[PDB]
């Protein structure tokens, strides 16, 4: 089973920026770390990142079409794109929203999510380890 | 390293009446075994009483011990619980079995989330094990 | 047929005082007034009062295991206790919420109820006799 | 003592998508009324104007009112006003549990100036309203 | 110049109630007072009351058709009817909203009028005298 | 295959200050189209909530569809909504003007959540297009 | 009987420009008309204007101590000043709020008044004549 | 006469995803169906779809300079995009906002729109036929 | 001549991560109240039901109350109703300035029914409130 | 050590209207009491009152320059004057807000204060003693 | 060519700030020199008195003189100000020294902004100099 | 010394329609004035426009990485885009927001900006000159 991990706006600048907020692991490094861990779990992971909403929707259609699960961290889109939420609503396989930071201890507007109500589950504020714990849930279903 | 798992009211009624599946005494064994398997000691206690929860959260404060907590309904009502928890130096992880952001609008706000290290929602009984794992690393 | 009447915080000092917004009847004379009406319609009503939210929950628990119906007047907790709502959600058997005073005349915080949406029905502002009226609903189903 | 039972718009439709038509409820009420020594005058209208005149008449004659106003329960100040004048008890009644439903059904204009409220106890709620009046 | 005085629902009950609100004058006397003042001011006045919205809507249509000013006290309808407002918005002549009591000192729900924004002017809380001040406004324009 | 077209408060006043064209021209226009489509259309207009509620009850009992333009009652009357909810056949809300370009209070509608669909701002043809949707159900 | 007419900030600017929002009558001409009208009514009108809040407080204080009625158009202070409210609260004689323009046909902030809920009545939109009308209310006490 | 029919994010999935509403007609077919209807009415219907907000913006820019009509189903963007609204306001030919499903009967955030207050009119909940319906309006006016 | 000083949830934790412990607090309050002609009973509980019992006893005994209900200030309708019953003065004290804090701390169920409130003046609040009671 | 007791609008009229609510103590009796109290404690109280916002500003500016502590009862301006807050935030010394009446048992608009969030503390509802209690806090720091 | 620079409450206190480091006296001299460098005359006044502010605004209205106004807190609280300012027929520029959008919620609404020609915020005392430069060109 | 001037969606069509709300000067003419002016200050301006949020985020990343200041008119995204705010938050050099029109004289949705609270400052309503007055600030530091 393939499992898509999809990262949204600004997330390709992970590690080089905001290390005190998002940890020091880079995104090139995130991919490898997650690839390694899906393998160990008997899963295969496609980890991708984009600053373009249109790209994100395309990858979401692709997963919806393959019946593939999806670990999504939309960055700021989470609280703004109806378009995104509509795309993830097609997903037969489970959907796990992840955010490295604790969205709830942060600005007011980061506390409302157009995606949370249609997701299997959500993990927030557990750093980069939030992706791996998401794989783990999927590997068990 | 001792890890505190705390379950708020009505959580003694787990399993009985439908999600999963698992009962409370069962959940105790899953977590307890998983924890040791990770090299951790876990006490798991449930309570229908705010004062009992506050007491456990005080004892864990004094003891600098990490806390994992499904406070339940009190998540959305209790300022006392929130202030009890703010004292914690060790990580605190909020766990909810169901996906609360897909429920009534009043479970969509949590007094605990903004003072918590992290939050895990909608992943079932597995949530606890995942919190246990995060703690094993930090 | 075993009907449960539960009374939450502050109702213990009924009659006693204040007696003008709730009326003359004591808590003990309430038990007895119900206990008799319980007979007059053929059921065996259990009446209990506690200021402790936890006792109440324990009692709602029992009634759920027993599949026994519930008449509930949970003082102020009505408006602030999700856990009390949650425990009441479990009732196979009917739940009648009763408030002695017309809570819709009183302060605004008193005009929303967490219990109201998961209850079979609500009786409000018919005084002490409202408990009795709801005993009669249970007789008829 | 003549208790008035007034029923609002759409309530003549009773029994359609309790198969109790309006006409049947009038008989279940009138029985219980006298099975308690009271005269119950049960009426229905789709006209706000009409209901307002009915409440006028009860106002002018110190008679108790049991009111299920339907929609107008949430919309009508003119109805709130008229029911304010009732010196005798007013008991607002609704067959379904309005709190289990849409948010707009959760506010009532009537509830605050009413003596008491019965909700979602089906049709026996009208009857219970009477038993209360039975005690005055 | 014919001027229209229209009164909404419950306004036939002037005399009752409260005598505290409201005041002493019955609808009849008010009707008689208005006609007296209107002649005295050199205008003909037609005072009608109804508890019926459609009835009030027709009285307004005719005033639109005839280019007659209206002095309007709609009772509750002030705060609830788009129909009435829509209808009054067709009046080419002046429209003066009048209320007997001080609606800004009463229930929050009375502090909003659908008519106020499309009226020429508004007089409130000045009792029965209000109609006669409205009258005077109309006579000078 | 009958379609009820019901207009609400004020729409009697059409053509004398929606668009031009009178109410009488409207009924005429709606019939010719309904016939052009193998439908019979009964177009009535009241100012009374009572009169409307009643027509809705009749369409309910007869399982006829309704094109409704309730005027201001769209935004005020829960009564009108409950009667409309009874309908088993389609219900199509229509407005002549664009209710979303006007005052705020006109931008929420008690009917829309329980209607099949809504047509706003396309003037009088708004009714015509609605019948045509009913033609293909 | 002494009657006090008090105009708040900007109302010294009356007549000049001249707005079609307010009349072409200057604030001087307004004084003349009121005192004149009051004389015809057998009242004695003192008409004063200020841009200073504190000065309006002093005049209200002075009206309170002499138990004289007040016709008030506080301009915009209506909407912002609690201090004016508290000072007007202590009047025993009537207080009639007057605005030249219809303030419900205007912007949102002009549609709440700190004063309305404590005034005897309010006249809004009838132009300069509103002051004369309020005089008539007062002449008839 | 050229009419532009513009479909927003996720409308490429038309037919493949949840059919209760939006139906079982794919996007390809709709273009055929729209194209045929235009022939019948003596119109040329250009039908296009993009997940790219910038691609939509460009198409709407073009429709403006050409003064061509626009039928627009912007999907989610309806509720989240100001850029879209602004470009649309900029059109001089009519703009019919079309939505396949009854937006007003779903989640509250689908109940407010950016485009509607600047649209000629709006069609909702009439399925794929809305688009045919909007064409008819355009054919006559 | 008795004053009740009742302390809510978490306040048993004082001086531990403010400085002054709860045992110091009682010490301070008792002496100062003695210095004023009063006798002060200073109780503290994390349990809502116990606070109710302490407020009940005081309503019965017509003794004044000083109350730092902790978080219970913003959640407990029960507690408030219990305090509504008090006939002698009810003074609300918070050690910190609850208005410079989170939004939910800027609203109290209690304040609207207390004689008055003292906020943000640390431990001296209690003593200050004892001094309002000496004078009445 | 000098303490600034500043009283806002209407407070000059203490001891006159509204003996219930504000007490029987006059402002002159207040200025005296506070002065005697200061002596007993080792402080020198400077008590001033004004209905003028510009004046209170002046006074707070002066306290700021002298790094003197301020006890302020701002009257209405508590709820309205951002300019007041601004001047107060400049104080190095403690700032204790005082209200004679329990503002939290009165109109909602008094329930919220611009100053409270930047005050050392607030004492409300204890009548005139509240000024002496504030003094006494400043005597210990 | 006369330009009115009007400073509202608390602005007499610049330099004993918390808001730059320059004083009101000094700012008066900055502005005057720049205005003259720009072919203009700037009258710079500050008052803590709303009534005073209205007067100057009345005068500049009657003179059809443009206005640079930094109204302090009154920006958020005075309709009387809004009203006085609406009368001006020459441009009105609202200036603030500090970024108001980055502070309290109450600072994010203005009675003036809606009827100002334009607004300049966050750019320090320099905001006054640029405002002048716009009036210099139009 | 590089200064990035970056313009959002729709800004390409500057000059063309409008010339009322923001207009007259085309985007090219704009690029020329800014350049002519940036030089006279001893700066170099890079002026780019785009309809694409991704592209906009890309240019902010570049400025962010280069430590160059940014004058940004994001247009609509001012109000809608978290990701752009997060991208802007990483800049270490001043960020200045500019809008040609006065955004506070317009619709309510335009009266809130995600970037103002993280910008150095904002210039609004001075049209094109805003940009030139923004360079001028940068030249001073
Ligand atoms: O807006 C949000 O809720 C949000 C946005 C983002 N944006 C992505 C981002 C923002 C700033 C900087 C980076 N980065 O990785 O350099 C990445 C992340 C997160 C999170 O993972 O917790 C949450
Ligand atoms: O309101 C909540 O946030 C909440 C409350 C609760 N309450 C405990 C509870 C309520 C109903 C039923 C059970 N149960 O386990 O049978 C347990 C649980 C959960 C959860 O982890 O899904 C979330
Ligand atoms: O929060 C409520 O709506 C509520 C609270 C209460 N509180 C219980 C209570 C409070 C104060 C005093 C008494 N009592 O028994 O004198 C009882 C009662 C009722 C009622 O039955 O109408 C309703
Ligand atoms: O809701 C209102 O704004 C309103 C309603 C009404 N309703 C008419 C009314 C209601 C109850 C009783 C009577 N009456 O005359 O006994 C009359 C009047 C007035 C008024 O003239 O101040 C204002
Ligand atoms: O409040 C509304 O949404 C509303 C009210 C109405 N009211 C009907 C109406 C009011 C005033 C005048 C007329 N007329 O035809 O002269 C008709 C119509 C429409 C519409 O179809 O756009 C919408
Ligand atoms: O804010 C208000 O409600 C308000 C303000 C004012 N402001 C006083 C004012 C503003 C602009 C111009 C003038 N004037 O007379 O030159 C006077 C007047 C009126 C009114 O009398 O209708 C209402
Ligand atoms: O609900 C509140 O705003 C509140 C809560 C509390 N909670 C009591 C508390 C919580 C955590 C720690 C302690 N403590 O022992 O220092 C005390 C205190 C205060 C106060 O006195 O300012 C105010
Ligand atoms: O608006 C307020 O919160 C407010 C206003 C005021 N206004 C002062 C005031 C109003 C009416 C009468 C008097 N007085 O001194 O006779 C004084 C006082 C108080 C208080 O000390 O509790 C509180
Ligand atoms: O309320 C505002 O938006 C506001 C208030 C003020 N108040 C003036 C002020 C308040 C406190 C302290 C000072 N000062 O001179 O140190 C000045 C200034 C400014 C500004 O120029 O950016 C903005
Ligand atoms: O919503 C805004 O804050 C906003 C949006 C926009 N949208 C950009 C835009 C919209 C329509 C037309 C054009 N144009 O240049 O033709 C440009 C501009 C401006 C401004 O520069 O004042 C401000």
């Amino acid at each position: 089973l393939i499992v898509n991990v999809i990262n949204g706006p600004n997330l390709g600048r992970l590690g080089r920026r905001e290390p005190a907020v998002y940890g020091g692991t880079t995104h090139d490094e995130l991919v490898a770390l997650i690839e390694r861990e899906a393998a160990e779990l008997g899963l295969k992971a496609v980890v991708r990142q984009s600053d373009s909403e249109a790209q994100l929707l395309d990858w979401i259609h692709q997963a919806a079409d393959a019946a593939e699960p999806v670990i999504l961290n939309a960055g700021g889109l989470t609280h703004t794109s109806v378009a995104l939420r509509d795309a993830c609503a097609e997903l037969s396989a489970p959907l796990i929203e992840v955010h490295i930071s604790n969205v709830h201890a942060r600005e007011e507007f980061r506390r409302h999510s157009y995606l949370s109500p249609i997701a299997t589950g959500v993990i927030v504020g557990l750093g980069i380890q939030g992706y791996l714990l998401a794989l783990r849930y999927l590997a068990e279903h």
